[PDB]
């Protein structure tokens, strides 16, 4: 029971993916296995503490062993690599509240929805968590991937600074109301007209502010004592973007200029979960990120730090809010969701999730997704998905996570009728 100074997490993962581009491009499917080793070190001395976690990965192909991985020349991952995941120092002595502390270094930033921040990033982050009042404030920026195989940052991350904060209160037992803010500022520059544009150039620079209000009733508490749980959130995105314009000239992309415009967009996510008994749960969700509008002003996007993974099905396992296969970003996207889940004590859980997805504006792209295929102008029907997650907890666990995506009319002729992405993870902690 003495404070544990080190450990090692060992994960074996298999991934089957077919076909991310729906058959539109060559190869690019996965059926592969890998091991991921994460040694960690922790020290604590009165109000001070410090932590390091590293990572070594070897796999048969470039599979996803980390749900929080950076998305990917200079950005080509290798089948095997080393990385530094977290390295930070923490000071808890500003106040006597044990849930209050200040953390500096590359660290896990997470809030419960996963929709604003859920990532490892260099940050200075203040947390204040007590029974009646929670608050946080921080700043973050990526300076490197800290990986042996990736030499450059993604253009969206380069020179982008994040500032954010939140504050919330438990106004009745198990019911929380709060506000949340995030601001992203780009100090980079766009290619100038006539310059060649490649995959490591920015497509835009922005100064963007998200302002959100969030109500939850054990939304993400898998151990809730209430028969009904819920989440409701509404988020306003404002600010501006300078968008790069380009043209094609001889199989090469050339910058032609740029266009600025204000953003005035809106996102909402609602959910209701029935705690039917000690084991069974089921629920419904609706979410929408606005799209299109006059000069793209209504195109909602997320912060870029989000995972969209959360305990929304009411289990210990986190699930992708917009599908393991589709992996939607809330951006010109409407989603309806139904789920059921089962758990037995701390020993097993399982969730079955259905989604239907539509575009909001049928002449605009959606944001990120786990699908790499062009949408047909004028078609709103993105598709449907069924997901299954099943876990046995032995510390250690073994989990199946799978999604089956059925493309709708927005994907069109010559695309596959079905696509899946599935994982098995076996994890042991020493
Ligand atoms: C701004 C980034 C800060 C990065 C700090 C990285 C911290 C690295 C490793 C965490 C553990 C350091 C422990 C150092 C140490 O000698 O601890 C004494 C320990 O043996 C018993 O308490
Ligand atoms: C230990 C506690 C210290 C608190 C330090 C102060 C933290 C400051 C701000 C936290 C809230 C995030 C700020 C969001 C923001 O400033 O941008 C909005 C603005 O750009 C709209 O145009
Ligand atoms: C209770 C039913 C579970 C619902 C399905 C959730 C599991 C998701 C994926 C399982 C792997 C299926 C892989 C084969 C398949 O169905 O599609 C073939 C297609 O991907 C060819 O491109
Ligand atoms: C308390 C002192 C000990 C600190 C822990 C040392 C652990 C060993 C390595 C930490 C990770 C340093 C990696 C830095 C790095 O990868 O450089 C990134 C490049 O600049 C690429 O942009
Ligand atoms: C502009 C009108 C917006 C009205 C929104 C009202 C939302 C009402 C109910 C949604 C769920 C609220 C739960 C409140 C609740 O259960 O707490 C009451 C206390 O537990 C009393 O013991
Ligand atoms: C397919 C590869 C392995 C991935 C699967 C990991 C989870 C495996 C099995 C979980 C089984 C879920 C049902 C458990 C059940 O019905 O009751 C458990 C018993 O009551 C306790 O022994
Ligand atoms: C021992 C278990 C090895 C396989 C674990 C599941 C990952 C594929
Ligand atoms: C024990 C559970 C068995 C079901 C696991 C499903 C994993 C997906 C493998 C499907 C591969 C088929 N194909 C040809 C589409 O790649
Ligand atoms: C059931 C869903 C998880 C898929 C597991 C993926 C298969 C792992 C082992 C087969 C791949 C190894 N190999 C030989 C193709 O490199
Ligand atoms: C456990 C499976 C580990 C597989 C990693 C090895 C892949 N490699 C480098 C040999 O092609
Ligand atoms: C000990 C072997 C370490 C191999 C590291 C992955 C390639 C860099
Ligand atoms: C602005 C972001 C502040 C991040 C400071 C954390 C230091 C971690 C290593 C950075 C080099
Ligand atoms: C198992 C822990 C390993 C920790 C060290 C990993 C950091 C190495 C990063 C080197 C980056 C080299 N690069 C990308 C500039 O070519
Ligand atoms: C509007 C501002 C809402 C979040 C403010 C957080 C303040 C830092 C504690
Ligand atoms: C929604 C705004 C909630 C902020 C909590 C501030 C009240 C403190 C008692
Ligand atoms: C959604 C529920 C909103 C409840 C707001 C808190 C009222 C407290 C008096
Ligand atoms: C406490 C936050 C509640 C957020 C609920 C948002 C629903 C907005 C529906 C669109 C109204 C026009
Ligand atoms: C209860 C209060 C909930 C506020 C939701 C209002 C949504 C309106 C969003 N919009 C379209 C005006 O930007
Ligand atoms: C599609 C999922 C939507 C929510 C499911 C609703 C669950 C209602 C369960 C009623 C069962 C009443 N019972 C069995 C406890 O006496
Ligand atoms: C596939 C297996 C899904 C998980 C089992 C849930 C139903 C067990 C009821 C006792
Ligand atoms: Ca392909
Ligand atoms: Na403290
Ligand atoms: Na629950």
């Amino acid at each position: 029971e003495a404070p544990k100074n080190f450990g090692l997490d060992v994960k074996i993962t298999g991934e089957s993916e077919n076909d991310r581009d729906l058959g539109t491009a060559p190869g690019g499917t996965l059926n592969d296995i890998g091991i991921d080793l994460r040694p960690w070190a922790f020290g604590q001395w009165g109000d001070w503490s410090a932590y390091f976690m590293g990572q070594a990965v070897a796999a048969t192909d470039t599979i996803e062993t980390d749900t929080l991985q950076s998305d990917t020349d200079g950005r080509e991952p290798d089948k095997s690599y080393l990385a530094a995941r977290e390295f930070w120092v923490d000071y808890a002595g500003l106040t006597a509240y044990p849930g209050e502390h200040l953390r500096f270094g590359r660290q896990r930033l997470r809030e419960d929805s996963g929709q604003w921040q859920d990532t490892n990033i260099e940050a200075l982050n203040w947390s204040f968590e007590t029974t009646l009042l929670n608050a946080h404030a921080g700043v973050a920026q990526r300076f490197s991937e800290y990986r042996t195989d990736l030499d450059e940052l993604a253009p969206e991350d380069k020179d982008r600074t994040h500032v954010f904060g939140d504050i919330s209160t438990q106004w009745a037992p198990h019911h929380r109301i709060g506000v949340r803010i995030h601001h992203a500022d780009d100090s980079g520059h766009l290619r100038r007209p006539g310059e060649e544009v490649d995959n490591l150039d920015k497509t835009y620079t922005g100064q963007l502010t998200w302002l959100g209000i969030e109500a939850t009733g054990d939304a993400y508490n898998y151990r809730s004592s209430m028969p009904l749980n819920y989440w409701a959130s509404a988020t306003w995105l404002t600010g501006d973007r300078d968008n790069l314009t380009t043209t094609t000239v001889d199989d090469r992309r050339i910058a032609t200029g740029k266009q600025s415009g204000d953003v005035n967009a809106f996102g909402v996510d609602l959910g209701l979960r029935w705690n039917i008994d000690e084991q069974w749960k089921a629920g419904v969700g609706y979410a929408r990120g606005s799209g299109g509008g006059k000069d793209g002003e209504e195109q909602f996007q997320q912060t870029g730090l989000e995972s969209n993974r959360s305990n929304f099905t009411g289990t210990r396992s986190r699930v992708h809010r917009f599908g393991e296969a589709f992996r939607g970003e809330l951006s010109n996207l409407q989603a309806a969701t139904l789920f059921g889940s089962w758990q037995l004590r701390e020993d097993y859980d399982a969730s079955l999730v259905y989604h239907k997805f539509w575009r909001v504006d049928d002449d605009s792209d959606i944001g990120t997704s786990g699908i790499n295929a062009a949408l047909q102008p004028g078609e709103k029907d993105i598709g449907q998905e069924l997901d299954l997650v099943v876990t046995k907890y032995f510390s250690a666990l073994i989990r199946f996570r799978g999604g089956l995506f059925k493309p709708g009319d927005a994907y069109g002729p010559g695309t596959d009728s079905t696509m899946h992405r599935a994982f098995v993870d076996f994890i042991w902690r020493f």
